[PDB]
């Protein structure tokens, strides 16, 4: 049902969802493991059509992560303000990270992809060759070994946990080869449905696309798995008013080229075609 | 994924892969059936544990392999001196050295499931090695939240060490387990790489649902629900015709769990402490 999958979750937590606080205190409603399955083929990337989704953000952080990047002030550069906050003196301070940078918010997500288990300096430093590279390494077993069953990428590190801004959230993906087709399925501990699960969604299936074009395979499908998924109090409202809006078609993602190293992609080697989001 | 499908799912699943998974070869290319991401839910409301009704499952290996799990215990020899075999195939001399680990002693499968919960990131040396406030003990940390904060989304324990990877016999299966609290219930959330639906997942089902149900009681809270979900979830072309088989049978209600006392700390917990009642499995 492709977006109304989306839909129907937002509706399951309206209707069945438990009053649960956050950490500040502000108030959720709740619901634990659902699961939501996107179709990637016919070049489809689900793309919420109900809500305008900031897509040059979700290429900017992807590729920013794919390099392994760290920097705030590198999206900032980009007009992707995003992460800005997370990175802010006044933020880094909160967590005991005195002595870190503005704008450096430490071991997060693209580092543990391309330099798991690496010694972590600031953002600006040089990591080539060190830690585990485990997006090189699944698109090599792709190539190599398709049927492999620990095609994993994880951002969950317990050790540089204390060190990062916040602790990932999008955190472990395994990658899935069947009949020509690379399949996707993220788990995602925590997921604020209004706001940042619609980015996700376009955020790893734009991964998925990527890394098929890379490795000579088609896309299948991305499977989200999230823990705590959940709608902010203060979003409901709008929510509700979404819920209203008749869901186009996805957008079809057109690939003019792939890079010989996945790091090298840059926004200008594809973008969606038929995106036909309501104002 | 709805909880109170109970057995059916797992009937359900098996049939969705015989029916609709794809021809896929294994690392020695024996073959399988597969499909990526099913999700399956079982209720542990009224004391209920799902343990399989239409195949009769080792409850003692489940529980013996939990508890071995639950020191962060990695020697198959300690197992083996319970009657627990399951684990001494990976154990020995000639699997250890088929994966490099010559120098290893025979039993040793290095940091394994268990070693990872209670010590991720500590220095492996051997399985009878000193590890005493060593790593980070995931468990114990997800305990302590339980208690004083159960709202958090951070409350994981993972297996998936890639630092870790080439010490162990065999890379983590059942890799990453999530909690979760809502209405005082304890849910927990499995994230499970492989699935062989014939063999290791039911088994898996009842290790992770008894896990729950222990966790809740050494924290005041009831059991919720286990989800397990699968990455490639598949059936061994060997396997086919038994299934189909195990398809013809009928569940019957799923047993009930009884915890007659808690320890103060988890690895304490004894197969004394608790039973099933009225598992009736298929003979
Ligand atoms: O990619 C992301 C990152 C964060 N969040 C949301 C989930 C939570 O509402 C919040 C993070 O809070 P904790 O789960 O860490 O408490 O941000 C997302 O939805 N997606
Ligand atoms: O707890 C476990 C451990 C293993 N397996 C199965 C899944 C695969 O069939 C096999 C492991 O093989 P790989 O996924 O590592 O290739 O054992 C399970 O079902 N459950």
């Amino acid at each position: 049902e492709g977006e109304h999958q989306y839909l129907n979750l937002v509706r399951e937590i309206l209707e069945r969802g438990v009053k649960k606080d956050d950490r500040t205190g502000t108030g959720t409603l709740s619901i634990f493991g659902p699961q939501m399955r996107f179709s990637l083929r016919d070049d489809t990337i689900p793309v919420l059509t109900t809500k305008k989704i900031f897509w040059r953000g979700v290429v900017e952080e992807l590729l920013w992560f794919i390099r392994g990047n760290t920097d705030a002030k590198e999206l900032a550069k980009k007009k992707i303000h995003i992460w800005n906050a997370n990175g802010s003196r006044e933020f880094l301070d909160s967590r005991g990270l005195y002595d870190r940078a503005e704008g450096d918010l430490g071991p997060v997500y693209g580092f543990q992809w391309r330099h798991f288990g690496a010694e972590y300096d600031t953002c600006s430093s040089d990591y080539t060759g060190k830690g585990i590279d485990q997006l090189a390494n699944i698109l090599k077993t792709l190539r190599e070994n398709p049927d492999d069953r620990r095609m994993i990428m994880t951002a969950w590190n317990p050790m540089d946990l204390h060190l990062m801004a916040l602790p990932p959230c999008h955190m472990t993906a395994q990658f899935y080869v069947a009949n020509g087709e690379l399949s996707c399925q993220l788990y995602q501990r925590s997921g604020d449905v209004g706001l940042g699960v619609p980015f996700n969604i376009a955020s790893y299936s734009l991964l998925t696309h990527l890394m098929a074009s890379m490795v000579g395979l088609k896309p299948g499908e991305f499977i989200l798995t999230l823990g705590d998924a959940h709608i902010y109090n203060t979003h409901i409202e709008v929510l509700k008013k979404q819920l209203c809006r008749v869901p186009r078609p996805f957008p079809k993602l057109r690939i003019l080229m792939a890079p010989e190293k996945i790091e090298d992609f840059t926004i200008d080697m594809f973008y969606l075609e038929g995106y036909q989001p309501h104002s």
